[PDB]
């Protein structure tokens, strides 16, 4: 909350994007240790191979749901907060002895659209949709042929995904917004 | 060894073909509770799907090989049973009161070629060859999508596949051979 407020913010960024954020994080906090807690241990192969469980998990969810949006939070909060620390340290200066706050601000708000661009992309190019299935089919060594594979929680998981999808895209349309409100005001 | 005695067997059918008659049930006897004792209950398929271990087996071999050389031993020599009981019959009524038991010793020497090749055909149509695979991939229903099965004793089965296989097919050659006797005796 602190560490989003700046002289050249508008509506928007204090109020909207201040809300979105922490709604975000309150959503992560009760869907993470019970829903992702067993996605591991509840994977169940139909098979006798030893050692099958572990690669086909590995194969089929490289990185976890849960662990991609923690990153995605921690690198959009990051300008936020590099942001702070300018001002109290050119606060600090100015008192011991547009502009420059003009610039960091306007920088960070096209990195907070860039970092929740890349994070979308790579849900998209790694997990191709929001659906997550009932079956996986697993053919890695040393499954023999093809082995079947049962996912936990798969109509949970899935309801989840659709709504942190929808409040990052709405976020992105927001900073957007924001920067185009700058730029114009400042341009004419 | 009596039942295989007629006034118009040559050396042939008196002495070789009855050795060779009995060395077959010798190595049958010998090789069949004990080779093929556990062909079900060894064979063992990766998989934890309930009855995939009966219908794979099912599906491999549908008639076990010992039981099919049981069944041709009894058809073979049922012709040589056949004459045996007409031969009696006839010395009864004899008594009582070439020529018939020519024929009925050249007809019996035809349908043992007959049965033979018969059975011969059915192996390499049902079984394609005397090789007996280590290991069987089946995808009937309800095993899901290939599972793999290992057989048991594969290469003591195939042994005693192609020693059965040889003595049938010298069996063929010599019932030809005293067939093609009597016919050119008859006839020059
Ligand atoms: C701020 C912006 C907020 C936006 C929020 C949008 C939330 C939308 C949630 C609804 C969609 C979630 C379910 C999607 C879906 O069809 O999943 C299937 C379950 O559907 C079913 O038939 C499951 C039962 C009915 C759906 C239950 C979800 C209700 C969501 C209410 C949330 C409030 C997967 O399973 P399948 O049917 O394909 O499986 C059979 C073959 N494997
Ligand atoms: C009257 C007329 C009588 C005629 C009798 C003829 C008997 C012939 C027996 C020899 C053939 C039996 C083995 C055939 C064979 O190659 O079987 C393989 C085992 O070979 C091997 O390498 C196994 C070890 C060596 C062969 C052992 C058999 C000796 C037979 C002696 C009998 C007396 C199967 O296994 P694979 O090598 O393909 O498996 C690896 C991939 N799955």
């Amino acid at each position: 909350v602190l560490g989003g407020v700046n002289k050249h913010s508008t509506s928007i960024g204090k109020i909207w994007l201040t809300v979105l954020f922490i709604f975000r994080i309150m959503i992560l906090v009760v869907a993470a240790e019970r829903v992702w807690g067993d996605e591991q241990q509840d994977f169940v192969c139909n098979t006798l191979q030893p050692g099958c469980r572990n690669v086909c998990y590995d194969h089929f969810f490289p990185i976890s749901h849960i662990r991609l949006w923690a990153l995605q939070l921690i690198f959009v909060s990051t300008p936020a907060l590099l942001v702070a620390m300018h001002v109290a340290y050119t606060r600090h200066e100015r008192k011991r002895r547009r502009g420059p706050l003009w610039w960091t601000y306007t920088c960070s708000i096209f990195f907070r659209i860039v970092f929740e661009a890349v994070f979308m992309y790579v849900f998209y190019y790694m997990y191709d949709g929001y659906q997550m299935p009932r079956l996986v089919k697993c053919d890695a060594w040393p499954c023999p042929n093809v082995v079947d594979c049962f996912v936990s929680r798969p109509t949970e998981k899935t309801t989840f995904t659709i709504f942190m999808l929808a409040v990052s895209g709405i976020c992105m349309m927001l900073n957007l917004a924001e920067l185009c409100y700058l730029v114009i005001k400042v341009c004419l």
